[PDB]
């Protein structure tokens, strides 16, 4: 019924139909039960409603209490939940239209508790509970919170046990008098508003009642219902929401312990269902997790390890207490000492023996039952009652041990569990058993943890993908006896020949595992030489894995990779293993590398001593055979995809130490507390006067600069009012003081003058150099071409010629990035001694200047050598006689006695009157001789005792610098030197954010110090990848030396990637740090003038931002308004319909093309560069993989050997093409049938941003403009004809104008053939009257 959703959709609510009938209850009725309902909740159709604008345009806008219905209510989180699913914006029509939402949400309250089986089937309740869920974790949408608010707060514990009531009044005697409060304003209430607020205060209280009942239900082996495991599962999830929020655990947390929920779900029938339970069961851990996390509920600090301690022991003493006063049977437990009564094995011991009414009575003396009546029997299970009392009392590990229990490597008893390693295939539908990433964290140690999770279980899926390709083209066949074959080989993997753990060291003191576990693995590489040298390739702290396969299959059997792998291949074990290093033929680990003779190699490995432990303990106790006698199979990965091992080992480094991160971002790291409190306007510290240095190119440019302030300059004379300039901030407070001061001298060679800044900064682009320049956080949004870079280097420059005592940190995603901004340095006043440039490689220089370790090193030991020859000649100038050169050593000696005296007692002599003495004591004229002369001009005495000061400071900075350059002289090794310069000499460092991952530990061990950080593409990183370069350094007498924070990037663009897009979809693992950062309130510097590109072209994404326009030069320059020769348009959106019955087609598995859409671009570009076009200024992208090689397959079957027609600088996808832009772009949009991923706005902000001059697209364009989300782009792109114009005669290049009536014929391409068509007759009439050459 397809036909009839849709039908429907454009009779009564379709987008653009102009006139649509009035609204109609019984369509919502019918569409509920004959389509939703009917169809068992089918995915597609949900999708059709959903995309079709349903909720918006139809449900909502027509809801009112009196049409209120069951059917209306689930169409409406059936949307809601829908939207979610696919990650678009879920409450835009609740905030358009508030007025009703209120009675809705009472009435999805009350439909969640109403009676099971009853009107709502449990399916219908389970959709119900996903919506709460979405509501809870949504409680910054105002709407939302305030309806949200009453089912949370305080007045929620009236659903608590009486006495369990009483017991925390009395723990916290301060909140009895808010208690009071309430019950006082309650009576203020008419009795209907008393009512729905007490239903309101009950409600989670109540729900969980329903839950455990649901859950009861539930048959230890006879078949159950799928519904109800789902429903249980959903409830679990909710749970946990509730528990890791901090504003919603703060009073539910007493709530659901006073439910007993957690120790009824242990004991349930369902957990105990290996396979029906088990997502349940992983979903019940997380549960547990924060149901005892250590956290204060009423403080919200994380609670240290002595708190945890006397809570336990504080449990243990009521219950002895209790056990003295009312049980004989329990008097040798009271008397006993915590530590001999504290454990689960005590406490069965204790209390085991105890009859279930005994154990009830002790459970009513700690308030966590109701009193058992004289001569009753207790309602409870025995089994209930006794792990009620045990889970209550029992010893805990820490948070911090259980992480440090917890093995770096995935086994296969993780790899292929989809609960926590889902595939790409996950619709979204069910739940999964991980984190989710939102606004807020409860402590530290949660949002470490979360991380440290989703990247563990994120990490586990390329590495199934890796094992059961690699391992497949083995081709593991049984022989016999009951041995393995290989029957193929893999590039990735190979047979292990031996091996052997050759050490098992003793544990650190308290650890249960070994400290270190080592082992000998023997390859055979008998194999192609490039192979072998791969093979060969493997390096220190490389990850390969261990595999024993046990083949199921008869020799010669055919695998199917669509089969289950693990019988497949008959999958035993995994374990991982980071490389040490390769044997040599002495018996030494290899770190001049040798030839190694033979073919077999042995690489000693490291071996998870966590999992190694429990591997053991397994076989000890249980006699499970030993894993690391089986492995039969080694597989290596590509070195830039298998970092998670050590980013984790970082991430809980992390967790293990104190985490010293500044006060004044705790809490916003967090996402709760004010999110503009690490503003500089609030800032303790803010400084009162800066020299902006040459960030102004004039008094004109900095008073445009404060637009809302009144500027008053020191000095009258315009003449002196030039750069630089400092500037003085209040504390009449709109004023700023502004003082011109005059760069000292450098000497006698104007040349030595300093670069200059050349931008004229904007006055929002001077807001964020700024705040840049003052403590605290600085966050940045710069749009496509607003000049994040030039605001970068600018802040760079101010804070090293402010602060010279300070060292920047600069981070990026991309070395891109980093080439960017060290190419703009580079024409700034930065010694380039100064710079230093970390990474991994082997990697391209693109800077005319070689900033990495080694560029360093060479540059010091190259002007070590040229200031000692200055040494040498500023010597034989003053008559000092001496043939030895210069060390930097002797240079430091000769400073001091001879430049230094010989200055002293000059100055002593002209400082302590006349022009004439400046210049005839002057002890340094034969080593200036070399320098324009007169040195002296014999004007002025000011003037030339200047010149005479520069001359000195001239000959200073040679010396300054030869004392930094000694350390060259003192380590020889080029490692050694290139610390120096990390730890010491560079003022501004940058590596990308993955460098910094990895690096960590080493730069905290050489004790890399640094005080301001500065980040670009920032919403294109990770949150944790953001986070760690926080901590590169230790903390400074008890606190973070770090002064500045600035992250520069664009949350409208494209987040940081995610392999597998389930993590995404379930858990928002792409959400960058800044990202979060601007959703949570932090105030940010939106910079709002572009300059890369036509101002027709920005409009295509500037609706996107706030107040984005473009700067002078694209609104003034000639070739910005210069059109495109050829075509009428400087951008079409162009319809392309089937070609041959066929619009999208997908070749393989998701794998999406469109002949139709190729053939045309391909043409087009063809077209062009018959015009004459530079093949290479036109770019040509598409939102699918699989368009991009058929779009590279057509252009070699066309163009192929044609002389007329080069290359386009890429074929590659929108994706692949961020940070980037060619002057014309080709775009196809591919899809005929769904929309796809181009409904996230940012990738087609990303889309629409990457052409200078022309952007031409090809499209579907009804299944694009039913879209509601694209819009804003698309009602632009429709306002032009969807069919091409082209002006064939026009050439290129053109000189006519963008508005301009053309002086040519235009022609009107109606479709992709006749476009084809036209090309092909062009060509042949280009091929006859003219003929090109290369050969
Ligand atoms: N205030 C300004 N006045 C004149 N030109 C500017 C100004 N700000 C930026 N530009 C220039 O405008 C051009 C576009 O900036 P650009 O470097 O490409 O943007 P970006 O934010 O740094 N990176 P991207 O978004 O990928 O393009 C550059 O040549 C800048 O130098
Ligand atoms: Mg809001
Ligand atoms: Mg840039």
């Amino acid at each position: 019924n397809a036909e009839f959703v849709t039908q429907l959709a454009c009779k009564y609510w379709a987008p653009h139909i102009k006139k649509k009938s009035p609204f109609d209850i019984k369509v919502i009725e019918d569409i509920y039960e004959k389509e939703i309902v009917k169809s068992r909740f089918a995915i597609r159709k949900i999708m059709l409603l959903e995309f079709s604008q349903y909720l918006e345009n139809y449900l909502w806008m027509n809801y009112s209490p009196e049409v209120s219905s069951k059917a209306y209510l689930m169409s409406i989180c059936c949307m809601v939940n829908e939207k979610f699913r696919e990650n678009v914006p879920a409450w835009e029509i609740f905030k358009k239209k508030p007025d009703h939402f209120p009675f809705f949400f009472k009435h999805i309250l009350k439909a969640a508790l109403a009676e099971t089986d009853g009107e709502f089937s449990l399916h219908e309740q389970t959709v119900l509970l996903l919506f709460l869920d979405h509501c809870f974790n949504s409680l910054e949408v105002d709407l939302i919170r305030s309806q949200v608010q009453q089912l949370i707060s305080l007045p929620m514990w009236m659903g608590l046990q009486l006495a369990r009531l009483e017991l925390e009044l009395k723990k916290t005697p301060k909140l009895r008098k808010f208690w009071n409060l309430i019950k006082k304003n309650d009576e203020k209430m008419d009795p209907e508003a008393r009512e729905q607020a007490y239903q309101e205060r009950r409600f989670l209280s109540q729900l969980i009642q329903k839950f455990i009942s649901v859950l009861k239900s539930v048959p230890l082996s006879e078949p159950v219902t799928m519904d109800k495991v789902h429903y249980c599962e959903r409830f679990i999830e909710l749970m946990i929401d509730l528990e890791a929020l901090l504003p919603t655990r703060r009073w539910f947390n007493t709530i659901l312990d006073d439910s007993h929920l957690l120790v009824h779900c242990y004991l349930s029938n369902l957990v105990r269902r290996e396979e029906d339970g088990h997502l349940f069961s992983q979903l019940l851990d997380m549960l547990k997790f924060y149901t005892g996390f250590e956290i204060n509920d009423q403080t919200g600090n994380a609670l240290t390890e002595n708190e945890m301690t006397t809570i336990h022991y504080d449990r243990i003493t009521s219950l002895q207490r209790a056990a003295f006063a009312h049980f004989p049977e329990l008097y040798d437990f009271a008397l006993s000492n915590v530590a001999e009564v504290d454990t689960r094995e005590s406490l069965v011991k204790f209390f085991g023996p105890l009859s279930s009414n005994t154990l009830h009575q002790v459970a009513s003396y700690l308030c966590l039952l109701p009193t058992l009546p004289k001569n009753e029997d207790t309602t409870f299970d025995k089994e209930f009652l006794l792990e009620l009392l045990v889970s209550r009392h029992e010893r805990r590990i820490s948070q911090i041990q259980q992480l440090n229990q917890m093995p770096l490597y995935p086994t296969e008893k993780i790899i292929w569990d989809e609960n926590i390693v889902p595939t790409e295939y996950y619709s979204g539908e069910g739940c999964l058993a991980l984190p989710k990433l939102n606004l807020q964290f409860l402590t530290l140690h949660d949002y470490l943890l979360r991380n440290f999770n989703l990247f563990r279980l994120e990490s586990t899926y390329e590495i199934r993908q890796d094992i059961e390709d690699s391992v497949s083209r083995m081709k593991p066949w049984q022989s016999e006896y009951g041995g393995v074959v290989f029957g193929g080989w893999a590039r990735m993997a190979q047979p292990i020949v031996a091996f052997t753990v050759v050490e098992v060291a003793k544990p650190n003191i308290g650890e249960n595992w070994p400290t270190r576990v080592r082992a000998d693995v023997t390859i055979n590489l008998n194999v192609r030489d490039h192979i072998k040298d791969e093979w060969e390739g493997l390096r220190k702290h490389d990850v390969c894995f261990l595999i024993t396969v046990r083949p199921t299959k008869p020799y010669g059997t055919k695998f199917d990779r669509r089969r289950p792998f693990i019988e497949q291949v008959g999958l035993v074990y995994v374990r991982g293993c980071e490389i040490q290093g390769m044997l040599d033929d002495k018996g030494r680990v290899i770190e001049p590398r040798p030839n190694l003779r033979g073919e077999s190699r042995t690489f000693r490995v490291f071996l998870d001593p966590n999992q190694y432990q429990q591997d053991m303990t397994n076989t000890i106790q249980n006699g499970a055979e030993d894993v690391y006698e089986t492995f039969n199979i080694i597989m290596r990965r590509k070195p830039k995809e298998n970092n998670f091992k050590a980013v984790l080992e970082t991430i809980r480094n992390l967790m293990n130490t104190d985490c010293v991160v500044p006060d004044w971002l705790h809490d916003i790291i967090l996402g709760y507390g004010d999110p503009s409190s690490a503003h500089y306007s609030k800032m303790p510290n803010q400084i009162a006067t800066l020299d902006f240095n040459d960030t102004f190119l004039s008094i004109e440019h900095l008073k445009a600069s404060f637009p809302g302030h009144n500027v008053k300059v020191t000095v009258e004379d315009p003449a002196l009012q030039i750069p630089p300039f400092r500037i003085t901030f209040p504390v009449e407070a709109k004023t700023l003081i502004v003082e011109p001061h005059v760069i000292p001298n450098r000497g006698p060679y104007p040349y030595n003058q300093p670069k200059r800044n050349t931008i004229q900064f904007t006055h929002t682009q001077i807001e964020a150099i700024r705040a840049g320049m003052q403590p605290g956080l600085t966050m940045v949004v710069g749009p496509p071409g607003t000049g994040k870079t030039d605001v970068a280097v600018q802040i760079i420059s101010n804070i090293y010629h402010n602060f010279p005592e300070q060292r920047t940190l600069i981070v990026t995603h991309s070395n891109q990035a980093l080439n960017q901004l060290f190419e703009k340095i580079m024409a700034l006043d930065i010694d380039e001694r100064h710079l230093l440039r970390l990474g991994h490689g082997e990697e391209e220089l693109e800077t005319e200047k070689d900033f990495s370790r080694y560029g360093r090193v060479n540059y010091v030991l190259a002007r070590r050598i040229e200031l000692l020859e200055e040494v040498k000649r500023l010597q034989k100038s003053l008559g000092v006689p001496g043939d030895a050169s210069y060390t930097c050593e002797t240079a430091g000696y000769f400073f001091l006695y001879q430049v230094m005296s010989r200055w002293e007692e000059y100055i002593s002599k002209v400082k302590n009157p006349d022009v004439t003495e400046v210049s005839t004591f002057f002890p340094f004229h034969e080593y200036f001789a070399n320098a324009p002369q007169p040195i002296f001009k014999g004007r002025s005495y000011e003037e030339d005792m200047e010149i005479a000061e520069g001359c000195f400071r001239h000959i200073k900075k040679i010396f300054t610098q030869l004392e930094e350059f000694r350390a060259s002289e003192l380590l020889r090794s080029g490692l050694d030197r290139s610390k120096y310069l990390l730890v010491k000499e560079a003022k501004i460092i940058a590596m990308t954010c993955t460098h910094a991952a990895l690096k960590r530990h080493d730069l905290v061990k050489l004790g890399f110090k640094y005080d301001n950080i500065l980040m670009e593409e920032a919403a294109q990183i990770l949150e944790i990848e953001t986070f760690i370069p926080l901590l590169l350094q230790n903390p400074q007498d008890g606190f973070s030396r770090l002064k500045r924070w600035i992250m520069i990037g664009d949350h409208h663009q494209l987040p940081p990637v995610i392999k597998n897009m389930a993590f995404q979809k379930y858990s928002n693992m792409e959400q960058s740090l800044f990202t979060r950062f601007v959703r949570v309130g932090v105030p940010t510097v939106d910079l709002d003038a572009q300059g890369r590109a036509r101002a027709s072209l920005c409009n295509l994404y500037n609706w996107r931002y706030k107040n984005l326009g473009n700067l002078p030069h694209v609104q003034l320059l000639p070739e910005f308004s210069t059109a495109n020769a050829g075509l009428l348009y400087d951008f079409q959106l162009i319809n392309v319909e089937d070609f041959q019955g066929v619009g999208e087609s997908e070749p393989n598995p998701y794998f999406y093309q469109n002949l139709g859409e190729a053939e045309y671009v391909v043409a087009l570009f063809m077209y062009m560069c018959l015009l004459g076009y530079p093949a290479d200024k036109i770019s040509i992208l598409t939102t699918y993989n699989g368009q991009k090689h058929l779009i590279r397959d057509i252009i070699n079957r066309r163009c192929g050997n044609n002389p007329l027609i080069g290359r386009p600088n890429k074929v590659t996808t929108v994706d692949r093409f961020q940070g980037q832009q060619n002057d014309y772009i080709l775009l196809s949009l591919v899809r005929t049938r769904a929309v796809g991923h181009l409904r996230d706005v940012r990738r087609l902000v990303v889309a629409m941003s990457r052409a200078r001059l022309g952007l031409y697209i090809f499209a579907r364009v009804s299944l694009f403009q039913n879209c509601f989300e694209l819009t804003p782009a698309f009602s632009q792109l429709t306002a032009r004809p969807l069919h091409l114009h082209i002006i064939p005669t026009e050439p290129f290049p053109t000189t006519r104008k963008n508005g301009e009536r053309p002086s040519h014929e235009v022609q009107i391409i109606k479709n992709m053939p006749q476009m084809a068509n036209f090309v092909y007759n062009m060509y042949m009439h280009l091929i006859q009257t003219t003929h090109h050459y290369h050969q």
